């Protein structure tokens, strides 16, 4: 029957819904939302005109998009595409939902576009006033001024529109990037911080890395451990991994403790 989730589990939609929609789309967000997800989860980049759009990668990247100025988007070619080298009038005219995904192959194929955060935001809000977000700083420091701005701008662009729709709350910031963590934690505490973990590490040496103790630690869902959960939680720390996109993977997850699931197929949660 029904996966049987504890009282305040999150059930966060992974690029709204990635399995179903073409991800990190208004049409992916809004059927998440409809879905009745806990979280809208996504990923922010800044275009060449600062505006923060919603998009996994500071480029276009191959899996979904079928083409840009005529070119047939490819492996060799994708990271010519620069979000942060072209204005958002531009990256607004591209279609990243009719292209066939290699790895969702079930995904719905309609015309979508990136949308801005503020969209998504105001979309979200319309629809309900309890949705919450995770959204995702892709910074690394090798981009630094060539994919995206410097951690301060980057963090800064995003928070002027949390603080534009009143959504602090209800938002959670995503990172891999110790820096963008850093300097959202000592420029605008009040807003609840997530600790994305891909590498091979101890607890404790994973957490050595930042200066604080985050709202989230996020782990890559091959790392988690009940042991880890339980030491994640005597820190008051909730323990949300990624990306979760089987029944069977979700239910052994959720009897080791974890508060919560980033998922390609939200709808599972909602399967009878």
């Amino acid at each position: 029957g029904m996966i049987q989730v504890p009282a305040s589990f999150d059930i966060q939609g992974h690029r709204g819904c990635r399995g179903l929609l073409p991800e990190n789309t208004i049409a992916a967000f809004t059927k998440a939302l409809l879905l009745g997800v806990t979280t809208l989860e996504f990923d922010l980049v800044i275009s060449k005109d600062n505006r923060v759009v919603v998009s996994h990668d500071t480029f276009f990247h191959h899996e979904i998009t079928m083409m840009v100025d005529g070119e047939d988007v490819t492996e060799a070619n994708e990271k010519n595409f620069n979000l942060y080298a072209m204005n958002y009038a531009d990256i607004k005219e591209i279609d990243v939902g009719m292209k066939t995904h290699p790895r969702f192959k079930s995904q719905k194929k309609v015309p979508a576009v990136k949308p801005l955060f503020r969209e998504l935001i105001e979309t979200a809000e319309k629809l309900s006033a309890k949705i919450q977000y995770n959204g995702e700083i892709k910074s690394t420091v090798e981009g630094d001024n060539i994919d995206h701005p410097n951690i301060a701008l980057f963090c800064d662009l995003v928070v002027a529109e949390i603080k534009k729709a009143h959504i602090t709350d209800r938002f959670t910031l995503q990172s891999f990037d110790v820096r963008a963590l850093e300097y959202m934690h000592s420029q605008y505490p009040d807003i609840k911080l997530s600790y994305l973990v891909e590498t091979k590490g101890t607890l404790k040496k994973q957490l050595e890395k930042l200066s604080f103790t985050p709202a989230v630690y996020s782990p890559d869902v091959t790392l988690v451990s009940k042991k880890d959960i339980d030491a994640a939680h005597k820190l008051g720390m909730r323990v949300i991994p990624w990306t979760v996109n089987t029944k069977e993977e979700i239910e052994t997850l959720i009897s080791l403790g974890v508060d919560g699931i980033i998922t390609d197929y939200p709808d599972l949660f909602f399967e009878k």
